[PDB]
């Protein structure tokens, strides 16, 4: 069960689902949880929330917490009762798990969340998601009890600055009125944010825009409402003013509106690293914003996990429990990595110090998947938190016809490689030791251990299998959709490993030169992989396996051909990556640049310049002029384009 209950006993019996039942308080019960029961299928069946006539007889088996439910499966009947409306229909969320092949199990459920709000944020940076992949997460939230999804992508403009101000057109009106009505049929609060702070003015007319576009947004069916002040500079910093703008909207707005429930802030200062401990921010905040507004964090850092100590120092500024932006997987910083590992890292005794927690998750919405079913189970019960189970439970529930393909995958593309913000992640770890020793052994001229060897060669097997079933799996093609570049590029890595073991082995020169001339081919393959996919503005191409796998692929790679040159009195290159143009350092190419990693660059065809920076502030445009060497940050940038 995911999440795991708070209570369960299991009778080691097994029932069928009844083919006759009688069921009771169908008219009175929660309408989105009597329609689930109705798809899943005489024995009494008692569906209703604390309250209703159908489930009296439970009263004091249903838990007193918010969204907490009573279910019971037993010889004589079935119970799926709430404490209020939301909790009947998690009841159905876990009776729909227990159901499997026509069978139940003999079982007793009481359950209810840690944390009060559960959910998402889509608060990055890149392409929103699809409206088609908004539907399909707003089921997804339902199923996995996650009661709060914030809207807020960085780059809608109705969202940011300027054109917060504006009333959605028309056609996009019309999918967030759909995106609010599936919302709330599966039991989520549908957030609406707006992010004003980076030209608004502290005055009557930007109040009341303000004001009218969240009047347009309730008129769209929208009843929970946010602020962000994040990642801006100026006036709209101002917490004085931040919060009387909150305040007045809770009153003006929040209070006078029969039916809203969430009214949140993102501050500026939004982690311990951004804030000024000597300043007066968070404090002023804390003391002035009403108490039932709720102020967002995401730890210690920009990227950070949530610790006990951290989340004390935010909670005793604010005076309220942080309700948690938590910023993985979202990876708008290493666009060129997939984060499909699992969730750990946060503390699991912390519950009560949370009012909210939220994953802000990848612009690739399905492959987020992975993370937001791991950050529900951990939100609902982070007590019973299991990291690994969970990630596997989440993999095959996204993918079950290929979840060992998928969990092979997803192991090796972690990481986030090296980083401004700080923050790694774990991959590879099974092969890690088998690998630091292969590498340590052979580089040394030790001999290594035939089992690392053959653990190395099984790995590259099983990721080439991986990679062919993935890419044509019609399972969830949306998935992988998302996910084919890196596959590709997997494959290719892969590949390239099963090579370089040949080469280690080296029967004789003219096969080894063979394997050789077949990894610089596959080297030169990874090289327009990485140059005509995923070619954002930002960190453009493909990476994978970059933490374990690719590194000990090079080394390898660089060792073997090393002693080939000694041993043959060869001058084979033993370079790892594929680079077209020439110039220690390796030159890069990125987009329409050629870039040394921070004296001559020769490019491979004379193209129109278009400027160099250099940085040891130097800028020039070069003016279309036709170039192929240039002698002297240092970056060429050329009509590619
Ligand atoms: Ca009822």
């Amino acid at each position: 069960l995911q999440p795991p209950p708070q209570q369960l006993i299991v009778q080691n019996k097994t029932i069928d689902l009844p083919a006759v039942y009688q069921l009771n308080g169908g008219e009175e019960a929660n309408p989105h949880a009597v329609k689930v029961l109705k798809e899943l299928l005489g024995m009494l069946i008692s569906i209703g929330e604390k309250g209703d006539k159908s489930v009296r007889k439970y009263s004091r088996q249903i838990p007193d917490h918010k969204e907490g439910y009573y279910l019971s499966v037993n010889e004589k009947e079935i119970v799926l009762a709430g404490n209020d409306e939301r909790g009947t229909y998690y009841a159905l969320q876990t009776f729909a798990q227990l159901l499997k092949d026509g069978k139940l199990p003999e079982v007793e459920i009481k359950d209810y969340p840690s944390v009060r709000y559960r959910g998402v944020v889509e608060g990055f940076y890149g392409t929103p998601w699809s409206h088609q992949a908004r539907l399909s997460q707003l089921k997804f939230y339902g199923k996995n009890k996650m009661n709060t999804y914030i809207y807020g992508p960085k780059d809608d403009p109705y969202h940011s600055a300027p054109n917060w101000r504006l009333p959605y057109p028309d056609k996009e009106a019309a999918q967030l009125q759909e995106l609010v009505a599936v919302a709330n049929e599966n039991e989520v609060d549908f957030v609406w944010a707006i992010h004003p702070g980076q030209d608004i003015k502290w005055n009557k007319e930007d109040r009341d825009l303000l004001l009218a576009k969240f009047e347009k947004m309730y008129q769209l069916g929208v009843r929970s409402f946010a602020v962000f002040f994040d990642d801006i500079s100026g006036e709209g910093t101002n917490p004085q003013k931040q919060a009387e703008l909150l305040n007045y909207i809770d009153e003006k707005f929040a209070q006078v509106k029969p039916d809203i429930n969430q009214l949140v802030m993102c501050p500026t200062e939004y982690n311990k690293s951004w804030s000024n401990p000597n300043g007066n921010y968070l404090t002023t905040l804390g003391d002035k914003l009403n108490p039932s507004i709720q102020i967002m964090w995401t730890g210690d850092r920009v990227i950070s996990d949530i610790t006990r100590d951290g989340i004390s120092w935010i909670n005793e500024r604010i005076k309220r429990p942080a309700y948690i932006w938590w910023n993985f997987p979202v990876s708008d910083y290493v666009r060129d990595h997939l984060l499909l590992g699992p969730v750990y890292g946060n503390d699991t005794t912390i519950a009560k110090e949370m009012s909210g927690f939220v994953t802000n998750p990848m612009e690739h919405a399905e492959s987020s998947k992975i993370a937001i079913y791991s950050v529900a189970s951990y939100a609902w019960n982070p007590a019973k938190y299991d990291t690994w189970q969970t990630w596997k439970d989440a993999i095959r529930t996204i993918l079950p016809s290929a979840a060992e393909e998928l969990e092979c995958f997803a192991m090796h593309n972690s990481d986030l490689g090296p980083n401004g913000h700080g923050y790694r992640r774990e991959e590879s770890m099974d092969i890690q030791p088998a690998a630091e020793r292969f590498l340590k052994a052979f580089k040394e001229g030790k001999n290594y251990d035939k089992a690392d060897f053959e653990t190395l060669q099984y790995t590259f097997e099983r990721m080439k299998e991986s990679a062919d079933i993935l890419l044509m799996n019609t399972e969830n093609k949306p998935l992988i959709v998302e996910i084919t570049p890196w596959v590709h590029q997997f494959k290719l890595t892969a590949e390239m490993g099963e090579e370089v073991l040949k080469m280690v082995e080296g029967r004789n020169e003219s096969y080894f030169l063979r394997k050789y001339n077949h990894v610089k081919a596959l080297q030169q393959q990874m090289f327009y992989i990485d140059q005509t996919s995923n070619q954002n503005p930002y960190q453009p191409g493909v990476k994978t396996a970059t933490r374990v796998i690719k590194p000990l692929i090079d080394r390898t790679f660089a060792t073997v051909v090393k002693f080939f040159n000694q041993k043959f009195n060869a001058h084979l290159d033993a370079t790892t990556d594929y680079m077209p143009h020439k110039m220690n350092l390796p030159l890069q190419v990125k987009a329409n640049r050629v870039l040394i990693s921070p004296v001559e660059i020769e490019l491979d065809a004379i193209y129109p310049g278009e400027n160099i920076q250099i940085n040891f502030r130097l800028s020039a445009g070069l003016q279309k002029a036709p170039v192929k060497f240039v002698r002297f940050q240092f970056v060429l940038t050329i009509e590619k384009k």
